[PDB]
C-alpha cells in the first residue's frame, strides 16, 4: 500500500533544501553567496566553515560585487509579488543593518554591478528601459535601452552588457560610466551569452551560433570582432555548444564556463580544470584557490572548491533521502529515423532494476533536459521511480537543426523520440514498467503518447496541457503566431495532431493536472476532454487548481502541482 | 503561519488505516463472519479462537447475511470500477481464498441479501427495475418486482420478509415466498418500519418508528394484522427508544433488539437490557453460547465485542497522540428557524483554541444520522485543528418519523436552515472563530446548497460526491435511484430544478473545493463537469479533485486518502488566510 506520508515528507525536504549560488568575493576575502529555500532567499558571507547573514528580511537577489568591495547591494521586492524592487545597501562589517537607497524609485531591477564607488544597474518602468549609475552625487540615467538589457561587467569607465534589442537575438552593448550613451554590437547570425572586459579594455564575449560557440574579442573602439585565441587549447578542443559564464580574475587570467550535451566544464586561460560532473556557475579566485557553484540531477546547487570538488557549502539532506537519488548519466537513444536522442537518466536508489520508470517530458518545446537539479525528477527518484529525460527534437542545446525538426510536425518525430527513450529503458533492463509525465508541451506529449501509442505507457500524467490546436488557435496574437509556426500553417496538422480528436484510442489511466484560471492553458478545452473521457468510460484523475505559479518554489506549490502526480503514479504501481 | 502538510498526511493516513470491523453472522463450525477494513481494503474474515482467516482475494464491497452455520459465504464485489454494478462470488468456508463467480446473476446493483445455505435471496436494481431474486438449483428466479428500493430482512423456511421504500419516504414491510414468489406489502398509518425478523411462530416481528417514538409489533403475514409485541422484561419499553437499529431472533429463539435514543444505542434480549459499551451497536449474534455485537463510538473505531463484559474480540488501535486530539464530544440542541430543535454532535479538537476554526460537517443520506459513532472525517478534522459540528438536520434518522419525513419535497429548504442554525450556534456559543462547511454525498449537496443560498455564512466549502442537478441526475440514474429522487422531490420537476445548486452558481462568493469519484453512480460526475464549466463561466474560484476507478462506496486505503486529504489540505489553507 502507498506510503503517502513518506512521499509528502520527502517532497517537503527536497523543496526545503538550501540551494546556493556564488556571487563573488567581498570584504577583502570572503565569499558572497545567495542561498535559496522554499522560494525564500538570503545573502551570506562565507569564510572558513561559517556563514553570516547580511540581510534581514528575505531578498530577491544581489548585485555583482567587484572583488573586495566593502558592501553588498540587496534587491528586494517593494510589495509582495510585485515587479517593483528597491535597493538596500549593507556594509559587510555591519551585517544585518540595511540602508535603503532612496534616490532609486521602485522599478523592475533587471541586473547590476557594484564597483564599490558606483552602482550600475538596468531597470524598467512604465516609460522605458534604462541603464543607470548611482554614485555619491546621486542617480544618473546613462542611456535608454531599446529593450530588456543586462549589465555584464564594468572595468574603469567602460560598461558592457547584453541586450534583447530585436531580431530574436542577444546583442552586445557598451556605455561609459562618466559620459553615458549606448553603442550596440549586433551579434549577426548568433547571440551573445556572456561578456567580460579584458585588462586591455577589449570585451571578451561568448558567441553562440547555429552549431558551435565561439569565444570572440570585440574592440569597443571600432566594433571589430575576432575569434579569441587562448594559451591552452583544452577549451577549443572541448568544442562547446554554449558559454554559460566568463570573467577575468584579479590576476588577469580568463575564467570560462562552457557546456555541451547538458554538462559544463571550467577553463582558466583555456586550460581545463577538474570539476564535479554537472553544471557550474561563476568561478572566483579565493585565497589562491578556485571556487565555483555546482549542480546536477542528483545534487542541489552548492559551492565547491576546484579541482577537488569538495563542497564548501551545501544544503542538508538526510542519509535516507540522499541514497534515493543515485547517479545521473547521459545516454544516446536511437530513434525511428536513426537520429540519436540525448537523454538524461536519473536512477532511484529506492527502486530495483528493472523497476518502475517515468519518462519525464520537458515543456517548451524550445527547452532542454540538462544535468542540473530538478525537484520533479528528484521527487520521482525519492518515491521509487527511475526518471528518463529525453531531449526530443525541438529541444535546445544541440544545435539549430535539431531544434527546428519539430516545425510542422508536433506529435510526430519528437513523439518517436520520446517513445524510443521509453523503449530503451525497458529493453536496457532499467524499466519494469513505464509511465509518462509532463507539463505544458510535456503534458501535450503525454496526451499525444496515450492516444497515438496506446499500450506503450502503463499510465500518464498531463499537466497544463493543450488538447486542441484549432480551438486554441482561435482563442489565443503571440501564441497564435507560435501555433501557426509549429503547425507549419496547416489546419490539417492542427486537427490531426490534437489529442482530443483521438480520445477513443486511450487504453491507459490518465491523470490531468490543470490550472483553473490561466489564459495560457485554459480550462474549457480540458473540461471537454474530461466529458469525452467520461462518455467513453476511460479511467482518469483530475486535479484542477486555482492560482498556480508557473514554478515550484514553495511547499504549497509542490502540493498543488507535483504531489498529486507522484501520488497518482505510486497508486498506479499496484 | 504555514500549513503543516506532512503532519496532516500522517494523521489522516493512520485514521484511515486503522482496522474497522462489522459483524455479519456465524458460519461453518461456530465461526464469526466479519467484514473488516484491514491491510488497506474491505475484506471478509472468519474469526475463531483468536485468529482470523481471510475468505476473499481482491477487496470486496460486502457479503450476504448467512444463516447460522452455513458452510459458505457470498461476497458482493463491484465489477465496474466503482459504478456499483456488482457480481456475486461464492467461497466455501473450508477453502478460504478460492472464489466461484455466480455467473447466472448478471451484474447489477445488489441492495441486500440472505443466504439460507440452499438458496441465495437478494434484491437488486437494474436500469429498468428493482426486483427480489432467488438463486438456487433451478437457476435465477425473479420472485417479485418491487415498486422501489427494497431490502431483504430475514428468511425462515419459505417465508421472506423485508423493508421497502415504496413511497413518500415511508418504509413499508413486505413479504414473499421462496417457492411461489409474489409480493405482499404491509403499510402502517402510524409510521415506518426500520427492521424485521421472522419468529418461530412465522410471525414477522418489526420495529415501528412513529412520529417521535418507536416500538415493537407483530405482523401476521396471513392477514396483515398488527399487534404490539409483549416482551417478558420491561427494560426495553422503559428505555423509550426513538429508533430501532436492528432486531433478530437467535437460534435459541430469544429476540435480540438494538434500539437507540439521542445517538446512543442499547441492547435487549427478550426485552431485558444487556450491558454494552457506550456508543452504538450493530447486529447481535449468539456465538459459543455468548452474545456478540459490533461497537463503535466517536472515540472508538468499529470493533467486535463480547457482551456483557464489552471485551473486544477484534479491534484496531490508535496511538495516544491521535486519541488526545479529540478533547471531548457532546450533544447539543440547536434551535432552528421554525423553533424545531436540531440534535447536533460536537467534537472539540484538542489541537485548536476556543474560539477556533470549526467545520460544520454535514452527513450524507439524507436518511442517516450523526451519532456517538466513529467518523473518520470528523476525527481527521479534529486532528488537523478543527472543531467539528455535526447537525442532524431534518431528514435525519434517530429522532422519529416526523423529523425524518420533514425533508420530503423540501430539499435545500428546512434542512439547510437546520445546518445554518448549527453554524450560527457555533459562532455565537464561542466555539467557532471562523466557519467552514464540508460534506459528502447529500452532505456535498448541502455544501453547494449553503454556498449558493447563504453566501457569506461560511468562509469556504468542500463538496464531496455531491448532488448538483436533480434533473440531470434523474436521467442518469437506475430504477432505484430514479424512484428515490422522485420521493425526495415529491415528484416535482419544479423542485428538481429550483433546488439544484447548478442553477444558482451566480450567487457563490466563497472558495469551493469539489471532490468526486469518477465512476460514482449514485452521485454521477457528469453534472459536476458542467458545474465546473458554470463556475468558470461565472468567474468563480474553485479547486477540484476527481478520483479514478472509484464510485460512491470507497473501499480502499488509497481511495480514502485521495478523497479525504485534499479536503483537509484545502481547509487548512483557507485557514492561513
Ligand atoms: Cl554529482
Ligand atoms: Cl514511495
Ligand atoms: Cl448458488
Ligand atoms: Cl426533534
Amino acid at each position: 500500500p502507498v506510503e503517502f506520508s513518506r512521499i509528502v515528507r520527502d517532497v517537503e525536504r527536497l523543496i526545503a533544501v538550501e540551494k546556493y549560488s556564488l556571487q563573488g568575493v567581498v570584504d577583502g576575502d570572503k565569499l558572497l553567496v545567495v542561498g535559496f529555500s522554499e522560494g525564500s532567499v538570503n545573502a551570506y558571507l562565507y569564510d572558513g566553515g561559517e556563514t553570516v547573514k547580511l540581510n534581514r528580511e528575505p531578498i530577491n537577489s544581489v548585485l555583482d560585487p567587484h572583488y573586495g568591495v566593502g558592501r553588498v547591494i540587496l534587491v528586494r521586492d517593494v510589495s509582495k509579488g510585485a515587479e517593483q524592487h528597491a535597493l538596500f545597501k549593507v556594509n559587510t562589517s555591519r551585517p544585518g543593518e540595511e540602508q535603503r537607497l532612496e534616490a532609486v524609485k521602485p522599478m523592475r531591477i533587471l541586473s547590476g554591478v557594484d564597483t564599490g564607488e558606483a552602482v550600475v544597474f538596468t531597470g524598467a518602468t512604465e516609460d522605458r528601459v534604462a541603464l543607470y549609475a548611482l554614485d555619491g552625487g546621486g542617480l544618473r540615467e546613462l542611456a535608454r535601452l531599446p529593450g530588456f538589457g543586462f549589465v555584464s561587467d564594468i572595468r574603469g569607465d567602460l560598461i558592457a552588457g547584453l541586450g534583447f534589442f530585436g531580431g530574436g537575438r542577444v546583442s552586445l552593448f557598451t556605455s561609459n560610466l562618466s559620459s553615458g550613451g549606448l553603442r550596440v554590437f549586433d551579434s549577426g547570425e548568433g547571440s551573445f551569452s556572456s561578456a567580460s572586459i579584458s585588462p586591455g579594455m577589449k570585451v571578451t564575449a561568448g558567441l553562440e551560433t547555429a552549431r558551435e560557440a565561439r569565444l570572440v574579442t570585440v574592440d569597443p573602439r571600432d566594433g571589430s570582432v575576432e575569434d579569441l585565441e587562448l594559451p591552452s587549447k583544452d577549451f577549443s578542443s572541448y568544442r562547446p555548444t554554449a558559454i554559460t559564464w566568463l570573467g577575468y580574475l584579479p590576476d588577469g587570467r580568463l575564467a570560462v564556463v562552457a557546456r555541451r550535451e547538458g554538462r559544463s566544464a571550467v577553463f582558466i586561460d583555456g586550460e581545463r580544470v577538474e570539476a564535479p560532473q554537472g553544471n557550474h556557475g561563476r568561478v572566483v579566485l579565493w585565497r589562491g584557490k578556485l571556487v565555483t557553484s555546482h549542480t546536477s540531477l542528483s545534487t542541489p546547487p552548492r559551492i565547491v572548491s576546484l579541482p577537488s570538488g569538495e563542497p564548501l557549502l551545501e544544503g542538508g539532506l538526510p542519509e535516507d533521502l540522499r541514497r534515493s537519488i543515485a547517479g545521473s548519466r547521459l545516454v544516446w537513444v536511437e530513434s525511428f529515423d536513426g537520429s540519436r536522442v540525448p537523454t538524461y537518466v536519473l536512477e532511484s536508489g529506492r527502486a530495483p532494476t528493472p523497476g518502475p520508470t517515468v519518462v519525464l517530458v520537458h515543456g517548451g518545446p524550445f527547452a532542454e533536459d540538462s544535468d542540473s537539479w530538478d525537484t520533479f525528477a528528484a521527487s520521482l527518484a525519492a518515491a521509487g521511480f527511475h526518471v528518463v529525460m529525453p531531449n526530443y527534437r525541438g529541444s535546445t542545446g544541440y544545435g539549430e537543426e535539431w531544434r527546428l525538426k519539430i516545425i510542422g510536425d508536433p506529435c510526430g518525430g519528437e513523439l518517436e523520440d520520446v517513445s524510443a527513450a521509453a523503449r530503451w529503458a525497458r529493453e536496457s533492463g532499467l524499466a519494469s514498467e513505464l509511465y509518462i509525465m509532463g507539463y505544458s508541451y510535456g503534458g501535450y506529449m503525454t496526451l499525444c503518447a496515450l492516444t497515438m501509442k496506446p499500450g506503450l505507457f502503463k499510465a500518464g500524467v498531463a499537466g497544463a496541457s493543450v488538447v486542441d490546436w484549432e480551438e486554441m488557435y482561435e482563442l489565443s496574437a503571440a501564441f497564435r503566431n507560435f501555433i501557426e509556426q509549429l503547425t507549419g500553417g496547416s489546419r490539417e496538422i492542427m486537427r490531426s495532431r490534437s489529442p482530443i480528436n483521438h480520445v477513443d484510442r486511450i487504453k491507459e489511466p490518465l491523470a490531468l493536472i490543470h490550472p483553473q484560471n490561466d489564459s495560457r492553458t485554459p480550462l474549457k478545452p480540458l473540461l471537454r476532454l474530461m466529458g469525452e473521457l467520461l462518455a467513453r468510460g476511460k479511467t482518469f484523475e483530475a486535479h484542477i487548481i486555482p492560482d498556480a505559479g508557473h514554478a515550484i518554489n514553495t511547499m504549497e506549490d509542490a502540493v498543488k502541482i507535483l504531489l498529486p502526480a507522484v501520488f497518482f503514479l505510486a497508486t498506479q504501481r499496484e
